[PDB]
Parts: C-alpha cells; structure tokens; sequence
C-alpha cells in the first residue's frame, strides 16, 4: 500500500444558521451551531487513507475540547498521528456563518496551526509528501526538504491562495507536483515538474514533463461540491507513483483523482465526503 | 453590601480580532483569536461582583467539559452559583468579532441556556434582579414576578432584540429598568419606568420617572468595546437603590456605569474587563 505522509492543517468548522450577519454593536441568536471537523491537510490526510494508502498526519493541534475531537476524527479514519504537536491554546477555527440568503461568510484563525514546527522523521520512508499553505511556509518548505532527502516525492497544493509571491519562491523550487485550481495557479511562482490545475465539474488539467492534457471528470449532479478540491488532492497522493515514476502511473493517478473529486461532490459536508478506493474504480468502469 | 441576583446565561467566546467586519459572502481571515468564558448573564454577575454587590447567578450549563470552565471563571470572580443547573448537552458558545476601530459584533448560539426554566429560588432575598434576553423570555419573566412580588427591583437589560414578542410584553409591563442600546430600545414593547438607553462613548440617555436627560462617559481611546455593556449593566444593578428611590441615588448608579463601560472599553476581551470598585471611583474623580 503506498505510503503518504501529509504536513498540514487541521481546524474545527464551526457553522451556525442564521437570519442575517449580526450588525456593529448587535447581538444575533444562531437558529443552530454545528461542529465538524475540517481543515485542508486533515481532509486531505482522509481522503488518502480511504483511497486506500498508509497515511501519517503531521499537524498541530491546541488544547480545547476541540482538538480531542479533530484527533478523533483522523484516528477514526484510520490516519496516523504519532508525528503530530499540541501547542497551548485554541485549535485552528473556521466560523462559518449561513443565512437567510443562503451566503456563507467566513472566518478564519489558523490558532495552532501557525505553531506547526517540522518534523522530518515523519517523511521517512513516505512515497509522497503532500503538504498545502494553511500551515507555517517554513514548515512546508522543511519537511519537503525532508522528502527530498528520503527520495519522496513533494507534492503541494497551492491553497489557499494570495498568499505573498516571494515567500513561496523556495517551495516552488522544491515542488514535483503543484496542485492548484486556476486562480490558485496565478499566484503560484514557477511551475514544477507536474502542474495539476483542477477545473471544478470539467476534471483537470495537466502541464509537464509528461505533456500537456485534458483530464475528464465523470458527469454527476452535484449536491455540494465542498470539500471536493481535499478529495482530489488526497486522493492523488495516494496514486501518484513513487519516484521516478512513470507517464502511465501520473495518469492514472490524474484520472483515480479526478474520478474521487466528482464523486464527493454528491455527498454534503467537506469532513466525510471521500469514496473509497472501490468506489473510485467502479466511478472509472462507469465512465 | 446589595445582593443581586443575575439570571441569564453564560457562554464560552471566541473572540476574533480583525481588520474589517466580514460582509455577506466574505472569507476573512483574523489577526487573533481567544477562547474565554463570558455569556451576557456570567459578564454582568462578574462585573456586578467587581463593583461591589454580592451576586447569585442562576442559568443554565451544559454538561459538557466547557462547563467546568464556565463555573470556575464565576467561582474565581465571587458570584454564587447554588441556583444554577445542569441541563443535556453544549453549553453556549459566542462568537465575538473586534475590528479596527474597536467595534464588535456578537452572534450566540445559546445551547444550554435556550432550555433554561425557572428555578424556584433563584430570585431568593435579592435587592435588584438583572435579566436579559439570550435566556427563554418566560424564564426572565418568572423571575421577574418573582422579584417584584418580593419588591425586588427588576433591571432587564434588553438584549438581544426580536425575542418572544408576547412575552416582551408581559415582561415590559412590569420593567423598573431597561437597559439597551438605540436599535434594542427601539425593538422593546413599551416605556419601564426608568429607561436607560445606553450611547456607546456619549454614556447614556434616560427616559422615566426623573424625566429626560442624558449622563456623559469618561473621554478614552478605545481597545475593544466587546463586553462593555454588559459591565455597564451589572454596575447599574450594582448601584440602583430599592424602589421606589431617589432620583439622586438614581444619577449616582447612572454616573457608576457609564464610568465602568469607559474603563471596560480600556482592555482586550470581554468577559474580563470590569473594573474594580476603587478603579470606578478613581475614573469617577479624575472626572
Ligand atoms: N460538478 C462537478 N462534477 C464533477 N466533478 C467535480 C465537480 N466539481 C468538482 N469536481 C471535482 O473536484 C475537483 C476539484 O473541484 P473544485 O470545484 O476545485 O472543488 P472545491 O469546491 O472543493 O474547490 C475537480 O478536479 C473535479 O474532479
Ligand atoms: O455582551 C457580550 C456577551 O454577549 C454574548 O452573550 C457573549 O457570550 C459575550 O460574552
Ligand atoms: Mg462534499
Ligand atoms: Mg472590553
């Protein structure tokens, strides 16, 4: 089973209904609050280990009955979280509020997440490093060093973006894979040896050492397409052949990707909504 | 020393420092966040406690880990709590977001404090009852009748706004005091006998009995007016005198809490910002 090691966040989604988005000075009651757990390197780590690889998580997590919960939703999932730090105060934390016009506003501290320090010993003996821009670049940049060392491949994905160009000129240097959607991609600062820009329901696109090529995705009918973006990158890394591959393996793990990232748009919620590697291959059989 | 009795509720807060208040359909990401025991009721029995009365507090916890938190901050700060109960489930949570200027937003998702019922004694020889809106209106209600057959003052700091329209009512018909901003005074279903309209950084206006006139705050710069309303609330409570009282004592009560609210605006957070006895005094002296 191929070995993935993710470098990444995690966070608390915490999502309350209501009417309207309190006013300056107003207090606003919630009709509800909903905790789920989220953050793109724990639903990227998820995705990789229900795609069927042997997956480490290396992520920070603070000391609120929140982070017992993001623990035990990786564990339960089957991630491994040996290589993991906890760091005083709040986890990472993502409010999202939904309203009466169905606009979600969000957001966002990264809390532990910005205390995420390297550990290099988690890469060891990993195929893939896959590692996104919601933990600290120094880290990033760390533990693909690391993977380069361990002869992993570094696979990164270019998220979120507007992040500042310079400060991801080193990783870009380093990166065998970017993963990025198309707006991602335009403040990303060199491209690398594999360059996978996702394009919601047409699938994705690759430009690289192996070519230039359309990657189709399967038609579905969406019901929420959240969440989609971590399915597909996790799902990659837990097909991308380790080093030095081959054209006929980056394919294939370019379509298993693409197959998965269609798939978990039909089901709601970004925490749960990653098929299994059987459900990948009978999404490929059906075309 | 006044005995006041606060019932209503207690949440725990994240508070969220950022540039600008997210609009409709924004990701915003904050410069800070904290986690911190608050909730209304618990802010204004704290602050009460702090400006020298002696304090009940009767509300709702959840049973949860949050809660062990919740009782110790009101334990840690003097208020009484024999008249609190256990109920199944969360207990609250608030999000409190502080922007540039020092402004804040406040959105509840009230849990445990949604199911809080009557408790028989929870109004038990006080001298002034504090109550407000995050709390079942029934329930204020109950407590306020009550209070007043007990000739107990009933101070009803009305807020948040759009509550249970019939039991507004009911409990706006028996009111001594209410305290509330512009846009909560506006929502509230008829005059109580004194009406405190609080005006940020002008202090308050009043309207009642003792006719109509406005009380000044001490001239700050502002950090985060997150949680100085509540402080101006239970410093009120603190120093109203027992019906059917004087317009002096009245004045002094008025000048109190508009002085703690300044300081309150002073520090960073929110339910631990009441100043002291001898600090509101002080303020009060320097003019
Ligand atoms: N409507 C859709 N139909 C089929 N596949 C989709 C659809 N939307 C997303 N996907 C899949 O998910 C991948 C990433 O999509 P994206 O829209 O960027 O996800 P997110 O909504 O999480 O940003 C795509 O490459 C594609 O495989
Ligand atoms: O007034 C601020 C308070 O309102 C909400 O109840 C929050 O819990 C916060 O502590
Ligand atoms: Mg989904
Ligand atoms: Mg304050």
């Amino acid at each position: 089973a191929p070995r993935v090691c993710v470098v990444g966040s995690v966070n608390m989604d915490l999502t309350f209904v209501v009417d309207a988005l309190p006013r300056p000075g107003e207090t606003v009651l919630a009709a509800s609050l909903t905790r789920t757990p989220g953050g793109k390197g724990a639903n990227q780590a998820v995705a990789a280990a229900r795609a069927g690889a042997q997956v480490q998580f290396s992520g920070a997590f603070g000391d609120d009955p929140a982070a017992a919960q993001l623990r035990a939703h990786l564990r339960a999932n089957a991630v491994g979280l040996d290589r993991t730090v906890t760091v005083p105060g709040p986890s990472g934390t993502a409010i999202i509020v939904v309203d009466a016009s169905a606009e979600n506003t969000v957001l966002v501290a990264p809390g532990a997440n910005a205390h995420l320090t390297p550990v290099p010993s988690a890469v060891a003996n990993c195929d893939v490093l896959l590692t996104q821009l919601e933990i600290p670049v120094a880290t990033a940049l760390a533990a693909a060093r690391a993977a380069q060392s361990a002869d992993a491949v570094v696979m990164v994905n270019a998220s979120p973006a507007g992040q500042d160009r310079s400060s991801l000129q080193d990783l870009a240097a380093i990166a065998d894979v970017v993963i990025a959607n198309e707006h991602e991609a335009n403040d990303w600062p060199s491209p690398p040896t594999h360059f996978v820009i996702t394009l919601g329901v047409r699938g994705a696109r690759y430009v690289g050492a192996d070519g230039v090529f359309e990657v189709p995705a399967p038609t579905v009918t969406p019901v929420d397409t959240a969440g989609a973006g971590d399915v597909f990158a996790g799902v990659l890394a837990a097909n991308w052949p380790r080093n030095p591959g081959s054209p006929a393996e980056r394919l294939r793990a370019l379509r298993r990707a693409c197959a998965a990232g269609a798939l978990a748009t039909l089901v709601s919620g970004v925490g749960d909504c990653a098929p299994a590697a059987a459900a990948i291959d009978a999404a490929l059989r059906a075309n």
